């Protein structure tokens, strides 16, 4: 009946969820792989054997085991993104929000959430799919994927904990969407995978892996590229980090199989607890367990792939927002504090840049400084603050994205790039942080439609323009039905996406992105 | 009588020269050393044995042998600075312009002319001392010094052609000024040596050499520092260049004494002719025979001296003008032409920067480009033009000067720094060149007082403000009798010197001078 569909796995009973002045049918919690518990820890996802009877998809699923942030307890700003259902190793499920009436076959959008590859959840409130589904008539599915040690440990030649198992969890959720979205009214021939931060970086990874390209149509990447420094380690480094974690649990490190066993016997939180004492340096915006470029999955280095066009060739929509840096600076660079108007000193500035470009040599730090300091007022505390805010942002999201944009527009079927720079009116974070990495999401998912949560009317509107551009891109292959230009390697146009009449501009962070994407590398290459 | 003074060398008969509505006494051509002809070529200056009878100092002296510029014949812009009396190896003389009435004892200013150490003359019309002497009542002496191969050849251990003989010619003219200016009304206890380009760079050299410090009071350096890349070679390089020149004359290069002999037998123009085929690279703003840092004269590297305060400690007045680069670019960088509005291409730009930073490695050129290009419009022909104009200027005069300013203000008795940026109204050079290296001189020497040569009234005035600041500094030790701040290593003030109400500003070319004076060196040091 409307809330009871039959899929190749079995029947599933969903629910009606109100949305604005109406309803939608929601199927929360459909399983798609087997609970990777115990022995299966660190193994690739197995597909979920089909069921009898009707499965009750009316409750969001457990969240995955992950790091919970207690830096600013109760503060909604932090809590927003913390997991909200009990964490469980068993956590591989989907959530689908369909219209009522169930459409015949409509556009589908799959949201891969981000969170540095160490956290994240489907069930967050800011990832509530009902508003988008409802307003644009699309089906929306959110997926879960294993994050962290559990999702990205990577003892290379050991089939017991090869890398990227969490990446495959994404791919398996994509396949089930393919094979069964049809019974939900969706059109498998037009599914768009979207995602922010590590989700937007996972999205591009699937555009590059041979095996995933076929499972989706087009993609939308938000503040992420597969090539962002923090999203990938070499094989070696992944080994390196798993003996190091091996040591923080006092595991047997002889027989590699024993490493795997030892960890497979520790309880989840132990691993969560020592999860960060394994990184190799003092660094801000750098995470411990991430995708390894293993050869399988990613045939070869992403630079080669990018360089040769070896990747899916659809059109994409991607963008960056004004203050990417802030969050990391706040939570990790000395001098910054929520509550202060964090004017940095030149002392803490030079401390700051080291945390930001952790791999740079001294000469390299010199180059960075020279680029980001205002010599004409070399200690203006606030300028020092904002300058680090750009050093982290540029180096960690804007520049790697403009790289991917630039390489992929030579072989893809169209690129739409946005620059978001609106500060929501009801943000709880301090003004200095600006347009934080993460705050565009709430607009994309329609929370400014809910009156109860106090946004301003122009934000309601900005949220509608966005959701439209998004859904309209998700089918048409293009975002406008004024015209948002295509990005092109000549006069590289993009638009600002805010509450004022969109304006096309050209060459995003060009001067700085030359430094980061070309200069620095060549300098660190020499010496 | 007024035109016939008696000096420790003998008597000298000068002349009355009109100046404005009056006269002055002029003593042109007094000898101060022995004509360094033939056998004495390349030897140190001998002092001039005294004479009997009265010497007739009423005619300017011969000019020194040197390179004459025929790039734009007849064009006054070029011709201005070309030698105007027959060139002669015999060319060591002074010119003194005294008031009428002869003062008892007044301030003295000695003008050491510049010209890249390969050219220059006392007798130029733009170096006519009468207007300054007249208006400010100072005695003004101009000196000649041997330039070029003849002045700076440098077969290190050979007393027959040790280096810097031309530098010593300056010093000997300083001594005679010391010992005899008194009979001309000047006060030996208050002589200021001033000079532009290589003169302003020679001036600072004397502030550093042990032996010259005592011969003058204070100094004024215009577009020059002793430490400008082009003003000094190592001992080695000076050797290197003299065998190379040895070869262009097909000299015997075995016995070093034979090298010296061979050259001592070639006629002057042969040496002038091959004078440039000895430099070691393709470069703009770099000259062949220059001061060697030989240990004697300059005890040690100038960086040490600067670094330790080992130098005379008076107050100085120095400055730079807006478009230093232009002249060299015009005469030596591809794309530029008098007559064109020289918009450069990115092709000729990258050719340009190589000529400008001839010692840089590729990475280094990369660094320069990154700093001087507008990535947001990376091929705007005019921006490429002006950007090279700053690369040459900064690297060759502004930055080395701000270095010397900064080091010397920690131990000197006061520093007054100006930035000249007025375009004379009657300049003959094309507008693109702007405030050319060299054009402030005409203001300092009072040519805007002469109506016949068409300047505008505000320029007349600017010329008077200047001549005053200059003479007033030459006695007082300070330029103003509104107040032009002292330069200080904190809020490094300077003023613009132009036809509008002078404004103090701070930190001249600070962002760029960090790159050149600190960044680059460290990068070229690593690799
Ligand atoms: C990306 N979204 C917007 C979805 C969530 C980001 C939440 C704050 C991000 C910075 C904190 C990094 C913390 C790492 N530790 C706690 C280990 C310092
Ligand atoms: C400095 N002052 C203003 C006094 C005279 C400079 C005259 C033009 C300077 C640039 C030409 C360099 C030429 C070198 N060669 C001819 C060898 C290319």
């Amino acid at each position: 009946s409307e809330l009871l569909v039959n899929t190749k796995s079995g029947k599933v009973m969903g629910t009606r969820v109100p949305v604005l002045s109406s309803h939608i049918s929601a199927f929360l919690g459909i399983p798609f792989a087997e609970p990777p518990v115990g022995n299966m820890r660190f193994r690739r996802p197995e597909p979920k054997k089909p069921w009898s009877g009707v499965w009750n998809a009316s409750t969001y699923p457990n969240n995955c085991q992950q790091y919970v942030d207690e830096q600013f307890p109760g503060f909604s700003g932090s809590e927003m993104w913390n997991p909200n259902r009990e964490m469980s190793e068993d956590c591989l499920y989907l959530n689908i929000w369909v219209p009522s009436p169930r459409p015949k076959s409509t556009t589908v959008m799959v949201w891969i959430y981000g969170g540095g590859f160490y956290s994240g959840s489907s069930t967050l409130d800011v990832y509530n799919g009902k508003y988008l589904a409802y307003t644009e008539e699309v089906v929306l599915v959110s997926l879960s994927y294993r994050v962290g040690a559990f999702g990205f440990l990577a003892l290379h030649g050991s089939q017991e904990a090869p890398g990227n198992v969490g990446l495959l969890d994404q791919r398996m959720a994509l396949q089930w969407v393919h094979d069964n979205i049809q019974f939900f009214g969706g059109d498998p021939k037009t599914v768009t995978i979207f995602g922010e931060s590590a989700g937007g970086a996972s999205v591009g990874m699937h555009i590059l892996s041979p095996g995933s390209r076929d499972l989706f149509r087009r993609a939308i990447l938000q503040s992420g590229s597969p090539n962002c420094p923090w999203a990938s380690v070499s094989v070696a480094e992944g080994r390196r980090r798993a003996v190091e974690l091996g040591r923080n649990l006092n595991c047997n490190l002889n027989s590699d199989e024993e490493l795997i066993h030892c960890l497979r016997e520790k309880k989840p939180q132990e691993l969560i607890d020592v999860e960060w004492n394994v990184l190799p340096f003092d660094s801000i915006f750098r995470f411990s367990f991430v995708p390894v470029i293993d050869g399988e999955f990613f045939p070869t280095s992403l630079e080669s792939m990018l360089n040769s066009g070896n990747f899916k060739k659809t059109q994409i929509l991607l963008g960056v927002n004004k203050d990417e840096g802030s969050f990391f600076l706040l939570y990790g660079a000395p001098g910054f504090s929520k509550d202060s108007e964090s004017k940095i000193s030149r002392e803490d500035f030079m401390s700051g840049v080291k945390l930001s470009v952790p791999h740079a040599n001294d000469l390299g730090l010199d180059a960075v400084t020279l680029q980001y300091t205002d010599w004409m007022d070399d200690n203006n505390g606030i300028k020092n603050r904002d300058g680090l805010d750009d050093i982290v942002g540029d180096h960690n999201v804007i520049c790697p994205l403009m790289h991917f944009v630039n390489k992929y527009t030579k072989f893809g079927n169209g690129t739409y790039l946005y620059f978001f720079n609106h500060r929501a009116s009801n943000l709880v974070w301090p003004e200095w942080m600006g347009v934080i990495h993460g705050y565009e999401i709430e607009f994309v998912f329609g929370l400014p439609l809910v009156k109860e949560l106090n946004y301003t009317a122009e934000e309601e509107a900005l949220s509608r323009r966005i959701m439209h551009y998004w859904a309209t891109f998700a089918k048409t292959g293009n975002p406008n039905e004024s015209k948002w230009p295509l990005f092109t390697t000549k006069e590289q146009k993009f638009i600002d996406l805010n509450t004022e009449p969109m304006k096309v501009h050209q060459r995003l962070r060009v001067q700085m992105c030359v430094f980061w994407n070309q200069f620095l590398p060549k300098l660190l290459n020499a010496t």
